[PDB]
């Protein structure tokens, strides 16, 4: 499926772009609405307030847009904590995005597969390829890898389940460049188990055909639905043909 997706700063929507960010205005809930309406299944949101100050979770904003939505909604940013998890699940959040914790604390992180199930947790992993060409896990496009390929994280969770991966080309996030297809092709048939997504690279709905046979399951589409490149049903036209 297509996963549109918006970045919210004090109720502001935002993206980053290739890395600054833009405004694209203050009513995220009609625009979540209109993607829903357009036949979305699923939507992403990433609260960047409550990324850099847990504290500030945008949790009653969140509320609302769940609220106001007939679809599931996963939502990441700052999920530092088990009760940062449970907060936003009570919020009605579908999924919790876990980013950096998961490549952080895996141990910690696994056990919050046990309590909340794996249909409750997105596991976020930015990838960069090396010079040797493995697929390393960073926990930000600022930061150094962390020195754990994508395949062995992956397999650090399967034994608790382990079920959704949103895996962004660090080169290509939020860059309209066209997204990295060998990346996805090769671990979407190593791990059949798993439903990835991809995420950045999107630029025009060209981007989106060239991930159709890849085993990719679901597609972040952030940027390029807020300019205007394209609209989320011309994009799961695209997808399902």
């Amino acid at each position: 499926m297509i996963i549109p997706a918006l970045d919210l700063i004090g109720g502001t929507v935002v993206r980053v772009v290739r890395a600054r960010l833009r405004d694209y205005g203050n009513d995220p809930l009609p625009r979540l609405q209109d993607y829903a309406a357009q036949g979305a299944g699923v939507l992403h949101l990433v609260d960047l307030t409550g990324a850099k100050d847990p504290a500030k979770r945008q949790i009653p904003l969140i509320k609302t847009l769940v609220a106001g939505v007939n679809v599931p909604v996963q939502v990441g940013g700052g999920v530092r904590t088990e009760e940062d998890v449970a907060a936003l699940l009570k919020a009605g959040v579908a999924r919790v995005v876990l980013a950096s914790t998961a490549v952080k604390s895996p141990d910690v992180v696994k056990g919050w597969f046990e309590r909340f199930g794996a249909q409750a947790l997105v596991l976020a992993l930015d990838v960069r390829i090396d010079e040797h060409g493995t697929k390393q896990v960073a926990v930000s496009g600022w930061q150094e890898n962390s020195g754990v390929s994508l395949e062995q994280l992956v397999e650090t969770y399967l034994p608790v389940g382990l079920k959704h991966v949103l895996c962004t080309d660090i080169s290509r996030d939020g860059t309209l460049a066209g997204s990295d297809v060998s990346l996805y092709e090769e671990v979407c048939a190593r791990y059949p188990q798993i439903a990835f997504q991809s995420s950045g690279g999107i630029g025009d709905i060209d981007d989106i055909a060239a991930l159709r046979g890849t085993g990719v399951r679901g597609v972040i589409v952030g940027r390029a639905l807020l300019e205007g490149k394209f609209t989320v049903k011309e994009a799961i036209q695209c997808w399902q043909n």
